[PDB]
């Protein structure tokens, strides 16, 4: 079974003064912290291991908030990242936690909506060997990292913010991966910023013709985190669909209860401090 | 003005959970800045340097370690706790030794304020000799507060909390002035009938002696629930859009303090060095050119 990693970085100075109080992935998006997001990305493709790597500074607070989830039928591990030297160091603090599994990795601050998302995870989950990649349909491709793929879902280029988009599709920050990924890693070399970029991990598999893409186009959402205006769209954007749906986003208690990982009674004993708000009172309807 | 404060920010309960897991509420940003911002800037704008940060025994030193002891400001900032959530007027209690034989407010860690006249209206309550000072504010649901009765002259008629039974919409917001008789006033009430030791005491103490004045806040102020996650959503919005419609800065305790000259311009610009990368320290930037 494959393994999942969630890297929640470095807050940066961008968020001040709200991010002096807390770290930017522990900022709540309307009624929950930000880190529910990611991981409810990780529950839904069916991950009930996962290691939650972050700075030295922030990683007690994330084992605070979620503790060894336990509670929500999974076994969740930390561990730090010392100095920022890019998203690729993951898979090498985690070769012990990865094991020779399945991986998958999302970066802290990526919140994704789609009523066909769960699906489109198990299919990137049940690719037998290689590597996947996400990649979201944008009018201006030229803000992000591009990838340009074939008629069946190969990956052709990977290109950083292009002055000349080979494609409308942007690497968003979700990767799964097979056996080879740790071994990949180590052999990155500290790209012209000083890190080891993930770009260099997929750039490994798609030399190798091994790297797949998913497309994110009708119906999904991604949403920018990085700033203060951005984040309240964010938040804007979860509460409509919540309140107007009848459905949560990146609910655990409930994506853990739905998926068989805890029964009735353990998600009643979870509610019970919820009760005040609607997020609890959401629990208390799928109960009865 | 010798007028020293008090924020109250204690126990946030679980009706912001999940939020309210990893940080406490009054830390929670609305929009920009820590929640603690507002009601802070509330008392930097009446004229207030001192100010005690009442909160609870863990909560206390994330305050400290964000606010620091003021001087960054030109304030005096001072800690101290609230072991249980006993009630407001417990407030004045542990805040004994830190007001003296001064005059005094307190303001509660949740209570957003804005108007555009808001400061005079501060500066005034702050310029009574005598008595209390309480705000009024028109609410659809009285039942949910503290509700006043005043005789126009700003003199109150009578004040009841949560009452049934509302005997008017003017709720009693969380932002009270007081002259020296608050802390032997505070020391004797006893828990009301929701067994609470309540400010609503306090208060009454001061109207029975015809010593309570009421200032409203109509026409033009906002007072933002704070209670649950779509009126904190609906917070945020409010001031986003007063910042980015406006052009109006909601609690920014830099550009208070630097206006009251707490601080001078050298100060201000030491003070944006870390926070260039957002719009939060060019706004100080752009006040300073």
């Amino acid at each position: 079974q494959r393994k999942g990693i969630i890297l929640a970085g470095g807050s940066g100075t961008r968020l001040h003064p709200a991010t002096l109080a807390i770290s930017k992935q522990l900022l709540p998006v309307y009624d929950k912290p930000m880190i529910y997001y990611p991981l409810s990305t990780l529950m839904l493709a069916g991950m009930r291991d996962v290691l939650v790597i972050s700075t030295p500074q922030d990683t007690p607070r994330f084992q605070q908030l979620l503790g060894d989830g336990s509670q929500w039928g999974m076994n969740l591990q930390y561990a730090v990242q010392p100095s920022p030297d890019g998203l690729a160091q993951a898979f090498i603090i985690g070769e012990q936690f990865i094991g020779n599994a399945p991986s998958a990795l999302v970066l802290g601050d990526n919140i994704y909506y789609g009523h066909d998302f769960q699906p489109l995870l198990k299919a990137a989950d049940a690719q037998s060997s290689g590597a996947t990649v996400f990649a979201y349909h944008v009018h201006d491709p030229e803000r992000y990292g591009v990838v340009q793929f074939n008629a069946q879902g190969q990956a052709v280029s990977i290109e950083e913010k292009p002055k000349a988009p080979k494609s409308n599709y942007a690497v968003t920050g979700l990767y799964f991966y097979d056996q080879q990924v740790v071994d990949i890693a180590k052999a990155v070399k500290p790209s012209a910023r000083g890190e080891l970029e993930i770009t260099s991990v997929n750039q490994a598999y798609m030399q190798q013709g091994q790297l797949n893409v998913q497309t994110m186009g009708r119906g999904y959402a991604w949403l920018d985190t990085g700033t203060h205006d951005s984040l309240l769209d964010a938040s804007q954007f979860i509460a409509t669909l919540e309140n107007r749906q009848g459905l949560k986003v990146a609910c655990p208690e409930e994506i853990a209860w739905r998926s068989g990982w805890i029964n009735a009674s353990q998600l009643e004993a979870l509610v019970q401090p919820l009760t005040k708000n609607g997020y609890g009172q959401y629990l208390m309807q799928i109960l009865k």
